[PDB]
């Protein structure tokens, strides 16, 4: 019993990350096969990111102008492209600890690992989600860029975020690893400001069923509720519409604890009229919206990895 | 910017999980050099639980009968003994992946990172804490026993934590890698409650920092306190007693900020007095502890591992 926010085992994905530099800037990149990809302000002075003509800036760069290291031995670059907002720089030797592995475009409300790096080295690990709004929710310094996100199925990587840029307001944006901004947001210094941070209601029903697991009940209450119903309370509160498709991807939670999905909206829907009267659930005070059903499951079975 | 519950990297970890059969009773080890280090209550039927005798259980256990499993390859067990609640099997084979390492026993307020494991395979990471009363709240199911805790320094991982036991109540108590149990709890399956779990104050202060660094003022008052009177508050409240050791630890956070400690102390009192009154702080609807100076330090500084 218990339940944490817990990442995927970061070894698979330490053992990819080197340092790239260009000119006086350094920041990360993933070394998979032959090919090490970052993202392509590594290009830019700090004077440039107001705005930048990466095309006409890339003219200027040669693959010798492309520093890469892992760990203390540096890598021979033999080409480089541009693809979207990443570059893809190849390299003259396949990464050895390359893993099996994927480039995932996710969808809002899925949840990822993030393995915080700078100069090529893993600094720490966390779990994040694809915000509704495209943001992510991180812990990123100057020189994190190219720091990835990944979720992990057995023994094949699946890589889906990579660092690019902070907002204003200190929240986050980035590429898939196609190099393909997640949301409206581009790499350059601009005004773009995020918009509503709506909560991932069917997140935040999984982790109540996380929380019937493990113990923690006051909750539960004796009314039921009915989609439509339930989502003119979602309106008001900036949740997420729940649909019937978010409905069927509880089923094994509910079968699992006896309480119907709809009876579980009814207790969310207490909650969110109601408070929680100062009390908490698996250990917070508000509704936690960073695990998915899949998440849940996961970590209440004890799936492994090789 | 941003803020976030992170772990250590897991990899060098991941290199010593191994998988300890003995009987029925499958569990994880911790490969190091030629010792593979598990909890003695691997030779214990769920029935010994009750009332185990652990010297007169091993006597009828041999080397053959410890089976020790490497990812896919067998280890040769030739030798094994009890050290207080772990048993040191040692085996043929010096473990290539041996990180540089200690052992450490960790004082109550010190964090962690944990290696959740199954049947010897990485099932995620998360940060944890040595609490008050010497428990910890984690995420363990049947099986995860012999999971370890770390920290790590640039290359050196210390080890401090070894997964035993769980609490009718659904925390956690372990061993350091000594075999020795954090706290006054026992390998048998009895009645003992956990204490008072009582807030780590000085993590909160640091955290409070970690706040305001990342531009989470609202808590900041016009007053001030002293120790004393603070430490009146947090009796009331099941808080640590802070002392001048706490405020000289806290230093370079208020050096940072140029917030007195005492000064974070006032917020901290008018906080526990008043309520977040439906407020956040770094995401969170309650004061976070699980977060020490160092840590505070470490991740609003981007230090980094090889
Ligand atoms: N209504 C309150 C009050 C306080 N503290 C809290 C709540 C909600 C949960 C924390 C302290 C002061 C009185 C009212
Ligand atoms: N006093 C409240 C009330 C509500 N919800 C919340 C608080 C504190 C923070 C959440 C909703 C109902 C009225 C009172
Ligand atoms: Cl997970
Ligand atoms: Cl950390």
């Amino acid at each position: 019993s218990g339940f944490r926010k817990m990442a995927f085992p970061s070894g698979k994905v330490e053992g990819c990350m080197v340092q790239v530099t260009c000119g006086t800037t350094t920041l990360n990149g993933l070394w998979l096969d032959d090919v090490v990809y970052c993202p392509r302000h590594v290009i830019c002075t700090s004077e440039d990111m107001l705005n930048p003509n990466y095309e006409d800036l890339l003219i200027r760069k040669s693959n010798h102008n492309f520093l890469v290291q892992a760990g203390n031995v540096q890598l021979r670059v033999i080409g480089h492209s541009m693809q979207n907002c990443v570059l893809k720089l190849k390299v003259d030797t396949a990464n050895p600890k390359t893993p099996k592995y994927k480039f995932v475009r996710i969808q809002p409300g899925q949840t990822f690992s993030v393995l915080a790096c700078y100069n090529g080295s893993p600094s720490g690990v966390y779990q994040c989600a694809m915000r509704p709004n495209f943001t992510i929710k991180g812990s990123f310094l100057n020189g994190s860029c190219g720091s990835v996100g990944f979720n992990i199925d057995y023994d094949c990587v699946s890589f889906c975020y990579m660092h690019h840029m902070e907002l204003p307001t200190g929240v986050h944006a980035g590429t898939d690893l196609e190099g393909n901004f997640y949301g409206p947001f581009v790499d350059r210094q601009t005004a773009q400001a995020a918009g509503t941070d709506t909560t991932i209601t069917v997140n935040v029903l999984a982790w109540l069923y996380a929380a019937v697991i493990n113990g923690d009940r006051w909750f539960l209450n004796r009314f039921t509720t009915t989609l439509n119903d339930f989502n003119l309370v979602a309106m008001k509160y900036n949740y997420e519409p729940l649909t019937q498709d978010h409905v069927d991807i509880l089923g094994p939670l509910s079968a699992q604890t006896g309480i119907a999905v709809l009876d579980m909206c009814a207790s969310l829907k207490e909650l969110l009229q109601n408070g929680m009267n100062g009390r908490t659930i698996l250990g917070s005070a508000l509704l936690e919206d960073e695990f998915t059903p899949f998440d849940v499951v996961r970590q209440c079975s004890g799936v492994t990895f090789q």
